[PDB]
């Protein structure tokens, strides 16, 4: 398994302009458009990060360009970040997985909000920080997402992703 895969499983694809899980417009496999209520914004913004008139859709191909240039943004984003870096170079493989998911899905400064959490996945305290993860909007929020990135920190195995 690796990022990729995580991610695809975690976010889907669909090639329509549809609204996540927050209400805000999203495409292909969970590339956020605008938090803006406008669906012209939402479909503008769409044509500029594609270079076409697309009017809402776009191919597969271009879908997995979006995927990897935002996969490429979250991990640079955690190198640059000061309270990311320590962490994600002391974690193992499965693990920085599950932190670079985190990133994708709250962004940079939502997760370097998790202080506690952090400092004990840095300590390599596996089930104190998992259940430190789980007293947050996040887990409460879409919880089934939420336990299978915890699942992935407390083992450092894919099991969770495992029958998906
Ligand atoms: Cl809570
Ligand atoms: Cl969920």
């Amino acid at each position: 398994m690796n990022i990729f895969e995580m991610l695809r499983i975690d976010e889907g694809l669909r090639l329509k302009i549809y609204k996540d899980t927050e209400g805000y417009y999203t495409i292909g496999i969970g590339h956020l458009l605008t938090k803006s209520p406008s669906l012209n914004a939402a479909k503008s913004e769409l044509d500029k990060a594609i270079g076409r008139n697309c009017n809402g859709v776009i191919t597969k191909d271009e879908a997995e360009k979006l995927f990897n240039q935002d996969v490429d943004a979250a991990v640079r984003g955690i190198l640059r970040n000061a309270k990311l870096k320590p962490v994600y170079d002391s974690l193992d493989a499965v693990r920085m997985c599950a932190l670079i998911n985190m990133v994708f899905q709250m962004g940079e400064t939502g997760v370097a909000g998790f202080t506690n959490s952090l400092r004990m996945l840095q300590q390599k305290r596996w089930d104190e920080a998992a259940v430190n993860l789980a007293k947050s909007r996040w887990y409460n929020q879409t919880p089934n997402r939420a336990k299978r990135v915890i699942t992935t920190f407390r083992t450092g195995t894919w099991d969770a992703y495992k029958n998906l």
